[PDB]
Order: structure tokens, then sequence, then C-alpha cells
């Protein structure tokens, strides 16, 4: 499992469940094209992505729907989504977690990487 | 002015300078247009984007640079920029202010939204 | 100032008035000692708690009421409040802004440190 | 298990490993009184603190020693330590996992509350 996205709400202090995830790749003319996508578990986490071999080289985004996950709880929002883009095993293969904390106007994300 | 953006960097406590901003929106057929550009003061301050008049309904896009600010620091960070996409002035007229917080393998960004 | 302190609310996207901040010194035998109190403003500031007379070097508490603040909107929040401990002025006199940014269940704070 | 803590590094891109850890109680004429101490393991977890019988309803204070790891890799940091207060088991017994994200000149803290 080289990718993995861990989601949390700071409003109830609890993961936050079904809250849809997609993934893209760069493509050489410079657009985006789809790459995996899911949803959230009971726990805030999302596996299963991907593979070792199909996990290249390469700049990738994966794009969190915190527009929708509000609206579900009746809060208003600020952002239409939260975003991060990265380039992936410039060194060798490693393990990538995205972490993301979440208010209805402030977000923040960080990444975990391991061998 | 209705839109400001403010820059600080983690690491020092300190505003962070000459940092790259471009601003877009998304027209009628659902692409792009560019809207605005600058670079942050000593202050870590980017005032002047547009006007009241210029700044009408819509779907914004704010990118950061934040890639070239650590690599002329010697460090090689984990994202290739901050990007920041939200509604505007869809219940009438408001001031936005954009801040942004860095560290090399993490970022935070708050909206500060007034009422003139 | 020599010392300024900033809170927001990252729910509303506002900031927080009436807010209340109590600071301390530690004496030479190890206790707290009070240093100075006030309320935020409608712009979420505090200024003038010191002069740069008095806040010579030393260890520095900062206590802001948090929990009065979301008992106010109806809200019981996680934290009892929040508490930034630090060593000011050790290579000589500075400047600083001690934000902090509040949610029911989380806060972050960051030191902005100047010198004029 | 009904206390847990966790902690991650924004510099590195890694957990804090080998950061010391103290929980406190307050007493009846309002000081802090000792109650728990460890380190983080290679995952940046602490485990084992106390058990559901011992847990009773106070008010609780956990102090992380973070200019010690700062100093640890030779990086300068602001803060003498990083602290979280908060009462506990006011509605009946919960499972708490106190979250921690840190820089050198700005730190977050989250709470996680389980059944």
């Amino acid at each position: 499992c080289p990718l993995m996205v861990k989601v949390l709400d700071a409003v109830r202090g609890s993961p936050t469940i079904n809250v849809a995830v997609h993934v893209f790749r760069k493509a050489a003319d410079d657009t985006w094209e789809p790459f995996a996508s899911g949803k959230t578990s009971e726990s805030g986490e999302l596996h299963g992505l991907t593979t070792e071999e199909e996990f290249v080289e390469g700049i990738y985004k994966v794009e969190i729907d915190t527009k929708s996950y509000w609206k579900a709880l009746g809060i208003s929002p600020f952002h239409e989504h939260a975003e991060v883009v990265f380039t992936a095993n410039d060194s060798g293969p490693r393990r990538y977690t995205i972490a993301a904390l979440l208010s209805p106007y402030s977000y923040s994300t960080t990444a975990v990487v391991t061998n």
C-alpha cells in the first residue's frame, strides 16, 4: 500500500466518514488524467488506491470533497474542496500518508513519508 | 482592497518576501481565465490585486508558488504549490483575506471575511 | 508594542472580540508572578500590555480564556484554555506577535518575531 | 486504553520518536499532581498510560517536551513545551486520542473522542 489518505473533523472531534476522494496524474500535454477514487471509512481512512508497480515517478494530485461533507452536517463552508499536489518517488519508492484536518473556514494538510 | 493575501514561515517565525501569487476566475465555459498576479512585500502581504467593481460574483482560484521559496533556501519540499478555491460575493460584496502558514512537509490556510 | 496577541474563529472566519488574556513571568524562586492582562478588541487584537523597559529577559506565559468564548455561543468545547510558554529577549530586545486560531475540538498557535 | 498520544514532525515529514510526555490531575487545592509518563515509539505513539477504573472524572493536563526534540535535531525552537488541558468523562467514559503537529515556531493540537 504505497498511498493512503486520513481525514479528521475539528468541530466535532471525530474521524470524517463517507468523504469522497479523487486522485489524478499529470499528462505530457499538462492536463490532469483520472487515476483512482473512493470514500473514507468509519475510521476516516482510505486504503487500496494503487499498487507498487503502478505508482511510478510523476506528479500527482489528490482532491477531497470537503464542501459536500459540511453541507451534509448543515454547516456553511468557505472552500470548494481541499487539494494536495506533489512529485512522487524522486529518490526511489516510498510509502505516503496524506493527513488532513478540517474546519469550515480553515484546513491543514501534512505528508508522512516512510521508506 | 476587496482581496488581500498574507504568507508566513513556520520554521523561522517570519513573513515571507518575494513569493509569487497568481489569481484565476471560472468562465462560462468551465475554463480558468487569468484574473490578477503579483509578489509579496517585506511584511509578507500582497495588496491591490482588484477593485470592488471588477470583483463580481464567481468561483476564484489563488495559487501560491511555495516550491520556489523553499528551493531558494536549499530545501526540496513536499508540495508543488498551495492552491485555494472558493465562491465569492454570493450574498453581496465582502472583503477577503487569504492567509497561508508554511513548513517543508505541511501547509495550512485560513479565510477572514468581513462586511464593510 | 513589544508584545501583541491576535485571535481568530475558524468556524465563522472572523476575529474574536471580548476574549480575556492573562500574562505571567517566572520569578527567581520558580513561581508564576502576574505581569499583565486585558481583553481583545473588535479586530480581535490586544495592544499595550507592556513597555520595552519593563519587558526584560525571562520565561513568560500567555493564557487565553477560550472556554468562556465557546460557552457564550452555546457550545461545550474540549479545551479549558490555550496556554503559550516561551523564553523572551535572550539575544537582545525583539517584538513578539502571538496568534491563535480556534475550533471547538482543536487550536493552533504561531509566533512572529521581528527586530526593530 | 482510555488515553493515547500521537505526535508528527512538519519539517521532516515523519513521526516524532523518543519525545517525553507527562500527565497530571488537578488537586482540591488547585495544584497539579503527577499521574503518568512515557516516551513516544518509532510510530510516534504512546499507549498504556492509564486504565478504565483509574481514569475517573476530573481536570487533566498533558505536557509534551518539544524543546528537547528540536535541540536533538540542531534546530532553534520558540516554545518551552506544548500543553493540553481538558475536563474528562463529563457525560460518561470515553476514549481520547490527543494528536499534535509540530514546527519550530508553530504547533496545532486536536482531540479525537470515541464512545
